[PDB]
Parts: structure tokens; sequence; C-alpha cells
């Protein structure tokens, strides 16, 4: 059964990934960086589905922790079909009161994380000799930026840069690769929302998850090197 | 049940959309400018599908007839809770080579089709009281224009403009609009298929479900927060 | 002989400041209008004053044969045109129910037929002259996100983005460079919204879009090609 | 007189940057990370031109070094009125080939660097109470992406963000902050020259002064409404 890694999957949209990739029929691998209780908790969940599922602990930023970690899982388990790079980091404010912890951490997540998860798994994948989908979480600020997030406008698009980047590598391998990039989604703000939304509302969860979950489906075969953002009009 | 209008899907791609729209759970209203017996054959396949279907046939270039055909399908049928504007019309040629018809028919067909069938069916859609759903089909030439296809390109990227202005006006209605860009697309058919090899980075040219598919899932319940959207569906031509 | 640029819509507004700024970098400019021939000599008065040659033409950019005999009496008098700014254009407001047949038409018509009734007379003029060239069309913010009650327009802007980038395409090899300038909410005749919504908190003047605009057709902008360069105070 | 420092300004793109501003009426300060004699000929150049000039040594990654030298800098001779931030390195490779360290030097070059340059610079550029101008050097391939360089479009993506964002803090000082976005420019073999002749409309590289005059005309008075821009200058390659 193709397995798939969701980063970042013990809460919020990539728990909602999770799920739904396992309704989908996807064996589905947990992860947290150290909500270990919440990851058997949806560990739990995907198993009540009739799919297989454990979890694993990491800091994307841990980089030969990972590797270590993600190769004894791919010699147990096999390789993996599908990964989902979920798991982010903010730090706000003006780029002139930004500290240097809060620069690099926000960067090194989204484009450290990248690197330290992918490069062990990607021959693995591509050994499964069955294609493969890559999908990374990116955000409205990566693509347009936004004020106070120069870090985290920074992070988002050079994920963008990495996994247009990496759709043209893998694509002969029919693995497709391509990002999410969801806008406002519920994690005075209501009246933002209403406000600065053509939807006039926050996305839920489960609008970002379908997405990744469509992407990942066989049907999204010829659909590679995107962005593809959930924001409900916002841009 | 919900009823989603195709147009252009008497065969191609319109057909792929109005089959797997049909699969999904909608009634399913096939539509085509001539070619009638095609148009019967997919409104039967939906029908042994287990939906309800007809055929409408007309020109979208033609104004007063596509609203009169409309206003009385609405009439018999019910408003749609789904418009797929998937008809269109290349003529291509180099720029200085194309004809006044060459220009003429590619311009109008995708952007008086825009306005001469969403005109009569956005009352319709928004007095259902739940919401919609409008997909363009646009192309890669309209996001990033093609050699050959200045008229093609500028009825494209005409569709992607309008499609977003139009979901800024019916988001408050909960009305998704939305537009889905194929690259090079098997419809039939050695030149073509090794064009396909070298320039696409899937090394193929994509199937009419590839982006059938996109289209049932924008029309679908889950995709309720994607709206003013251009999704490309190109092998990652771009 | 020096290099003719033609600006349509160069009676006032953005077109004239256009005009105006191709003239001071020493183009010869001819300016248009669609009936207001008035303020059009005026604005060739202006361009004579600043040193260089000028004279009007007066059409509706909609009128494809009158167009088309009007541009090719004034290339074989006066030579191709080395530049062509499509800058007139027309918007009808209203929520897209309320737009009326004509609201829609004359808009779409205005940009979209205005791009080949104006230009397929003067393409092959410009390529005879055998130094490359230029063409540059004015979109807008709404031809690349969408505005709301302005289905029509942003339909219209967009489909000058596609044409655009598909004729800059097909004259790369002729040196020739097509490109986009789209302007954001640019002061010609709300001031509070502007500084709401625009992060430069203000409105553009004209002379901010046609500064971009004489950048592009100078001989120093020959790299770039098949761009829309948005000229919004960071609307987008 | 207002003073401009453009990074990497000795030879290449960044010494014709640094020519055509001068000549446009700025100050400017030269930098290099080691070719100490190339720099030098470039502030005699701008001396020559007649404007005031002098040139930095740093490594944009060396973050506290960095800090000292643009301080004392600023002490001794005022705020920067602009910056160009023309900091890069390619370390190309198959992705899963690629070293730890192919990775890390060339995202932070560009990441590192943009934080290292720009932070001391941005308080001293406001605290001068007129305007200013940031342009950031990013690449058509941190837009679409390219092949064996996962890494260097991750570094010119991420640049890209960085700008917007940077762009919508510094709008309300009249500072315009955009990026410009080369393609191919001579900085060459007959192959390189030969995939140049096809797979770029212009069929040609660019030259470096077909780069600095869009930097260029963006520091100028004249471009004051265009920010939050990434401009491509690529000879339509996309
Ligand atoms: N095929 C491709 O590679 C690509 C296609 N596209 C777009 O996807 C859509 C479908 O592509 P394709 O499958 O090639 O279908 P076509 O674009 O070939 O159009 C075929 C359908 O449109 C109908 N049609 C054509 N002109 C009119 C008109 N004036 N009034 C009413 N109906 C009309 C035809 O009706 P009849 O059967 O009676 O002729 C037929 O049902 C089009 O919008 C096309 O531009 C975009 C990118 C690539
Ligand atoms: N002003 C703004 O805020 C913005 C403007 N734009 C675009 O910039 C360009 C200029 O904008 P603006 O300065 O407002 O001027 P307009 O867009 O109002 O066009 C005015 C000029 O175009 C001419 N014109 C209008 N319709 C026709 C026609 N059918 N045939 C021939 N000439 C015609 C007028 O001629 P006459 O003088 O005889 O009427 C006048 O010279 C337009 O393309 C507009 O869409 C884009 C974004 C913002």
């Amino acid at each position: 059964t193709r397995r798939i890694l969701v980063t970042g999957s013990s809460r919020g949209i990539g728990k909602a990934i999770a799920l739904q990739l396992a309704k989908a029929g996807f064996d589905v691998t947990v992860h947290a960086r150290s909500r270990q209780a919440e990851a058997e908790q949806v560990v739990q969940e995907i198993q009540a589905l009739g799919q297989n599922s454990h979890y694993l602990m990491f800091d994307v930023n841990e980089r030969q922790t990972v590797q270590q970690i993600l190769e004894q899982d791919v010699e147990q388990h096999g390789g993996f079909y599908g990964v989902v790079l979920n798991a982010g980091l903010t730090h706000d404010g003006a780029f002139p009161a930004l500290t240097d912890q809060d620069w690099d951490e926000v960067i090194s997540t989204s484009l450290d994380g990248f690197y330290n998860v992918l490069k062990p798994l990607i021959m693995p994948m591509i050994h499964l000799r069955k294609g493969g989908r890559i999908v990374t979480l990116s955000s409205v600020s990566g693509i347009m930026g936004n004020r106070g997030q120069v870090n985290y406008s920074a992070a988002k698009a050079g994920l963008i840069g990495a996994t247009k980047a990496l759709a043209l590598e893998l694509a002969k391998r029919k693995i497709t690769v391509n990002c999410v990039a969801p806008g406002l989604i519920e994690t005075e703000v209501k009246e933002h929302a209403l406000k600065m939304i053509p939807l006039q509302r926050m996305g839920q969860v489960d609008e970002v998850a379908s997405v990744v979950k469509f992407l990942c489906s066989d049907e999204a075969s010829y659909v590679t090197r995107q962005v593809i953002s959930v924001n409900g009009g916002l841009i």
C-alpha cells in the first residue's frame, strides 16, 4: 500500500491532510516535533480508518538526526510514495526589529526542512517505480509578501522556488511536485475576514486538506510545478 | 439535484468534464454548436450513469438566440448550479497573416461566449440559494502567449480577467469562479509526439481526463475555499 | 530620419504625458484622439515647441476600415512608425448583471479590436524600417487580478496582456520589443480610499506611468520584452 | 548628494550598475568580497565620472563583520539613500546529489546576505527623510525554477518574497523596494552561445548594461510609483 509522510500532522492543517489521505486509502505516517501524545492520537484515528500508521518525532532543522530517522524508517517500512511538507514557523516583527533567531529559525525551518526531509527520501521514492507525489505548504505571504513577515515571506517564497525546480527534476520519474498556498485559515479577526476576504470568512482546515488530497490523487497526474492558492479569493 | 451546464461537451475535453461531473452525482446538460449526433451520444452515456441529461444546441456568439434557449431551459428545468465554459476556438497564424475572421471569431467565441452564456444564468444560479460553481477553460497561451496565436492568447487571457473579476462579484453568494488552463492535451492523433517529449517536463501530452478531473474537483463541495484562481494543468510547461 | 512613435489617446491624461515624455526623449510623436481635436492640436503644439515633429490623427480605434485607411495614408506620407503605444481605453463600470450589451461590447472592442485595428496596418511598415521597434500596451491592475464592477474592463485589459505576450514572441526576431504597462489608480481628473488601500498611500501621477512607458521605448530597454510592468504603488 | 551601495560591483553586472548610477548623478560605494584591485579600479572610474566613491570589502555571509563595516561606513559618510543587493552564488547539481555545502552556501549567500546587508542600513536610510531605493537581483530561476538548481531557485525565490514584504513595510517612508530578475546574461563557449540562440526569443544572451539600465531606472526619481515589483530582464524567456 502506498505510504505518505505528512510533516507537522499532529494538529491543524497537517492533521486534516493526514486524515483525508488515510480516507483516500493511503497508509499515512504522522510526524510532530514535540507533541507525542497528539501524534499518537492522530495515529489512532488513521488506524481506525483501516490504514497503517505510526509517528516519527524530529525537528526538521536537525539535519543528521532527520536523515537517520528517515533512513531507518524507509528500511523498516519501504519508501514513501508521497511526502507533504507542512510544518512551518513564524517569528513576526518589523524587519529592523527582527532578531537573528527570528530570521534564521524562520528561513531554516522552511528551506533547511525542505532539504533535510526530502533529500533522504527522493531515491527511495523513485525506487518504488510507481511515480510519486510531493506537496509543499507555502502561504499567500510567499507569493505577495506581508508586513511584519519579511522572514516568513522569504521562507515561503523560497519554498515555492524549490518546489518548482524539483518538479522539473522529478517529472521524468512521474513524480509530481506542487505547492499549496493557503490564505487565512481558522486554526475581531472575523471582522477582518469579513472585510478583507472575498468569501468573507477564514478557511477551514479541511478546505486546505482537500486540495492537498486532490494533488496526491492519481487523477492529478498532469498537474506539476504549480502553486495552488486556497485563500477565499484574497489573491 | 444540482445541474451543471458544460458548453462544448459533445466531444474532447468538454465530454470528459461532462461524464466526470455526472459520475460525481450532478445532473449535466450537454451542449454543442452543430454536432447533434455526438451530443445525443453523450446525453445517453450520462443518462446510463443514473443522472438526468439533455442537450442544447447553439453558437455561443448568437447572443439573442442563446438568451432565449437558456431562459426557456431554466424555466423548464430550473436554474443551473454550475456552468463550465469549455467551448473554444483557434484560428492559428502569424499576426500579419491573420484575417479579420481569424481574429474576430477567436476573440468573440471566448469573450462574447462568456457574456452571452453567463448573463441569462447568473440570477437563476443565485436564486437556488445554495452557492454555485463557474469554471472557465483558458490555456497556457492565455498565461504566457504563444507564437502564431496572438488571437487565441488574447482570447484566453481575457477569459482569465473576466473569471477573476466575476469571482470577486459572486463570492458573497458562495459561488466560486475559477479558471482551468490546460497545456497540450491529446484529443486525437509522429512529430507532435516528439514535440511533447522535448518540451513538456512530463514528456507527454495530457489526457482529456487529466483536465476533466481538475474541473470536477473545482465543482465539488470540497473546493469551497478556492475562488479567483487559474489552475494550470500542463505537465509542468509553466 | 528621426524615429517616430504613435500614441493612441494622447489628447489628454496618461496618453498625453506619454507623448510629451517621448518627445523629450527625442522621438517624433504622432498624437491621436477619438474626437477631442482641439485638445489633440494643443498636444501637437507642445511637442513641436519641445523640438520634435508632430501632427495628430483622429479616429475611433473600433472603425477598422477607417483606421486602416488613415494609418496607411499616414505611413505613406511620413514613413513607418518605429514605435506604437496603445494607450486609448474605455471603461463602462457596473456589476455584471447590470452591464448592458453596449457596456460590454464597447469596452472589450476598444482594447482588443483596437489592438488589431491599429497594429495590423503598422507591423509591416515597422519591420521594414530594419532597425527594431517598440510596442507598448496599457493594461491595468484589473487586467491582472480582476476588479468588482469591471468584469468587462478586466477581460479587456487581461486580453491585452495575452495579445502583448504572444506578439512579443513573434516579433522578437526582428528586435521589436513588445511590453505592457499596467497602472494602478492614477490621478487624471476617493483620495481617502487611496490612503487606505495603496502601500504608497496615494494615487499615481500621469508622469509616473509615462516614465515607465518612456523607459521601455528607450534603446536601453532592448532586453526587456514579453513583460507586464505594474506601476501601482505596491497594490499588487 | 544621495549615495548608493552596490554589492559585488567590482565586475560584471554589479560594476555596470555602479557605473550607470554614477552617470545618473549618485555617489556610489563599491563592494567586493576579495577582488580588492578590481574594486579600486571601479572607484577610480566613478571618481573620474565626477562622483564620490570608495570601496568596502566583506563576505555578505559574515554577519557581525558586515554589521561593523556598514555601521562604521554610515558613521563616516552618512546613510545610504539606495542599496542594490547583488549577492548570489550557484552550486549546481541534481537535488539528491547536492552536498550540505552546495545547499547551505547558496541559500545563505542570498538570504543571509539580504538580512546581513540591509538590516544595518534600513534605519539610516529612513533617517535621511528623503525616501530611498532598494533593488535586489534575483533570477528567472527564482520565478520558475530550473533543473539542477533547486538550491539556487529557492534562494532567488526567497529573495523575491523578502523584497515584496519589505516594500510593504517601507512604502510609507517613500522608499521603493523592487527586484530585478535577469535571464541569461553574458558575464562564453560555443555550446552556451548556441543554447541562447534557441531558448531565448531575442536569440542572444543579455549584456550587463541591459540589466544595469533597469536597475538604474528603478533607482531614478521617475520610478517613484513602482514598488513591490519583480521586473524580468530576460529577452522574453518568460
Ligand atoms: N485541446 C487542447 O490541447 C487545449 C484545449 N484548451 C481549451 O479547452 C477547451 C476544449 O478544448 P477542445 O477539447 O479542443 O474543444 P474545442 O476547443 O475544440 O471546442 C470543441 C467544442 O466546442 C464547441 N464549440 C466550438 N465553437 C463553438 C461556438 N462558437 N459556439 C458553441 N460551441 C462551440 C464544439 O461544438 P461541435 O461539437 O458542435 O463543434 C465542441 O463541442 C477549449 O476552451 C480550448 O480552448 C486549452 C488548452 C489546450
Ligand atoms: N486613469 C487610470 O487611473 C488608469 C488608466 N489605465 C489605462 O491607461 C490608459 C489611459 O487611461 P486614461 O488616461 O484614463 O485615458 P482613457 O483610458 O480614458 O482614454 C482616453 C483617451 O483615449 C481616447 N479614446 C477613448 N476611446 C477611444 C476610441 N474608441 N477610439 C479612439 N480613441 C479613444 C480619448 O480620445 P478623446 O480625447 O477624443 O476622447 C482620449 O485621448 C487606458 O488604456 C486606461 O485603461 C489603467 C489603469 C488606471
